[PDB]
């Protein structure tokens, strides 16, 4: 039996402002989740856990509170919002009214202007899944769209439903693959 | 056609120090804006302009440089920062870390400890708007939070966006209500 702790980075300065994308750092409370996740990891008493992050500051900074070392993966970088990077839902609807509607039609195949889609991201995550599905104890601190693609894989979900998976902030999903697919144990850390 | 000159008081001693609230007087440059606004008002050649201010020194002193008389309105007083009055962004984050985060969540409904919110202020400004929207030429020399509530009203803005309106110092917004809402002509006085 092995576990795969899929969690998202601690709340970022941009998450607080309701904005998407960017390479922002952790907010004061984001930092708190880092330490909160720290104590949690210690409470779990795992045998040689491998911590994987992305190149974004938010994930790195979350990891830096665990003391132990981490391996950075560019494939684990958040979906590129393209021309809509660092924008709010409103700004997107205002400056990109067409793209917004077009996106509500098909969420899986929607690709932002100058960016990628869940589909593109799926391709990008192929190597990550391959290495992840043959490792022992792993804590993958990533992002919302990435976490959904990975989660969906281990829970065999449709490309349709994939973009709607519950991947809130400060919540760690303890995945334990078993004979029929996988077992999820949701852990929420209040900070 | 009528105009509504919405401008903020001239820079105060506390504005220079990066502090909020208080009942401070105009800095030497604040005074300069008073005279600068004076010459501007004379350049505009208006017919019987009514000058409305608040009870705070900064607005009164700005008006006192126009020569003409002014009517003071307590409803036009700046939002009460409560327990955070006369503090800097840092001091607030230091001594009131929780309130600061709590405020970043909802800006419209955030109420300072022992003070008011944009929401409270909206209620307070009801009578001012009612009298303002039935007058002819008016110059309302007020403050940042007040100016946003008034501006937002005449430009029909959401309670969401309201707290983010551009209301810098030394800038006078010439509002001219027209059939579809209102017309704004931004005037900046360099001093
Ligand atoms: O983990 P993040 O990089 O912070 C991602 C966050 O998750 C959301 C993306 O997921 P949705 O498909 O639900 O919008 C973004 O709006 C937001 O930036
Ligand atoms: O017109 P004031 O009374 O000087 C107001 C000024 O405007 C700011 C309030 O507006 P924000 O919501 O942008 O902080 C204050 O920090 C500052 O004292």
């Amino acid at each position: 039996m092995r576990s795969i702790y899929l969690c998202r980075h601690g709340e970022s300065e941009l998450n607080l402002r309701g904005r998407i994308g960017g390479d922002s750092g952790l907010s004061a409370r984001g930092k708190q989740y880092a330490y909160a996740l720290a104590n949690f990891i210690r409470s779990q008493g795992i045998s040689s856990l491998k911590v994987w992050t992305s190149h974004m500051k938010r994930t790195i900074q979350t990891a830096e509170a665990l003391g132990v070392p981490y391996e950075q993966w560019k494939a684990l970088n958040e979906i590129d919002a393209g021309v809509c990077e660092e924008m709010t839902y409103e700004e997107i609807q205002e400056h990109y009214p067409e793209e917004f509607a077009l996106r509500d039609q098909d969420k899986y195949r929607y690709r932002y202007p100058k960016g990628e889609s869940y589909e593109d991201l799926v391709q990008r995550l192929e190597p990550v899944i391959m290495e992840l599905e043959r490792q022992e104890n792993v804590l993958v601190i990533c992002h919302q769209a990435v976490m959904r693609c990975l989660l969906a894989y281990f829970l065999d979900k449709s490309s349709d439903e994939l973009p709607y998976l519950k991947c809130p902030l400060h919540t760690v999903l303890k995945l334990t693959p078993v004979a029929y697919g996988c077992r999820v144990e949701s852990i929420y850390l209040n900070v």
